[PDB]
């Protein structure tokens, strides 16, 4: 992963000092250019990827709302169904008091 | 802010000069160490939010299971019902032929 915090920090107070060799500052530069170039690749592809998660959130909610409907929708054809049996029996009761 | 990489690398060159004078050397590094820490937040935020969401995908998938589980139990528990009426009316056939 990226530097830390206080590897970064570490890096800078070697800058600070002009009279640092040419090698190290040389090497410090490129430590932290390789670090940047990784870091920014990496964020740009969590932010892509957080966008494509936040569309897969809202594709589920209305996903969850159709089959909760179909669900209801369901459930009422079903206690309809169940009733047939009782509403032939009434009928049938009525009709042997007549 | 976030700086971009090529911002980042025109104060990296600044930083490869003999000559550089104090006061500037000093300003680019405190402009890294400002950019840096700024960075570093703004992608542990997207981190932590991103994990958030990944947890309420995962929700999200388990309740449609669920719901597509009921769908199916009451779509079963309707072909059911209509079997018993098919049998009543077979049971009253037997009962009226006679």
């Amino acid at each position: 992963g990226p530097l830390k915090p206080e590897e970064h920090e570490d890096i800078l107070n070697k800058l600070l000092d002009p009279e640092l060799a040419q090698s190290e500052r040389t090497e410090a530069l490129q430590q932290l250019r390789v670090n940047y170039g990784s870091f920014v690749s990496e964020y740009n592809d969590l932010t892509k990827s957080h966008e494509k998660l936040e569309k897969v959130r809202k594709q589920l909610e209305a996903e969850k709302m159709e089959l909760q409907s179909a669900l209801e929708e369901a459930e009422a054809s079903l206690e309809h169904e169940e009733g047939k049996i009782l509403r032939a029996q009434l009928e049938f009761n009525q009709i042997k008091a007549e």
